[PDB]
């Protein structure tokens, strides 16, 4: 309890297609879960669009325990988001980084609070996880959203 505690998932088969987020926030004595749908996405926008959802819902700053198996987001914060920010934003080649829109919501939303990260690997002894990919799977069989940053290439 002393810590905020939040799971995510991402799932999208298709590039673009349907996808969908799941995301578990263990806040005071509760457990909140937020899921939904986007009618044409990327598996990489849902899986940053599932930490947005679950920062935005707190309302002061907390020390939050951000444990996540996705590849994307822990070479985000770890390698890419850095160097980003010092170049504006850009890669090399002076075009906007793919998915700035989310990638800027993400890092104003972390901005708020004291963020421990924990990188880990399969299903097996993460059963937030687990669930948080069951929802977000269910979540792309029924998109109702729009995606509304998504560009093409």
């Amino acid at each position: 309890l002393k810590q905020v505690e939040i799971f995510t998932d991402g799932s999208c088969l298709g590039n673009p297609g349907p996808g969908g987020y799941g995301a578990i926030l263990r806040y005071r004595g509760r457990e909140k879960t937020f899921s939904a749908g986007y009618t044409r996405t990327t598996n990489n926008r849902m899986e940053l669009m599932a930490f947005i959802v679950a920062l935005e819902a707190l309302k002061e700053h907390c020390e939050v325990i951000l444990s996540t198996d996705s590849q994307y987001v822990r070479q985000g914060i770890t390698q890419w988001i850095h160097n980003w920010k010092k170049r504006g934003w850009k890669t090399a080649d002076k075009k906007p980084v793919k998915n700035v829109d989310l990638w800027q919501r993400l890092d104003a939303a972390l901005g708020q609070h004291q963020i421990k990260w924990e990188w880990v690997k399969g299903h097996a002894g993460h059963p937030e996880n687990e669930r948080c990919d069951e929802l977000a799977r269910a979540a792309a069989m029924n998109p109702t959203l729009e995606d509304t940053g998504y560009q093409v290439e």
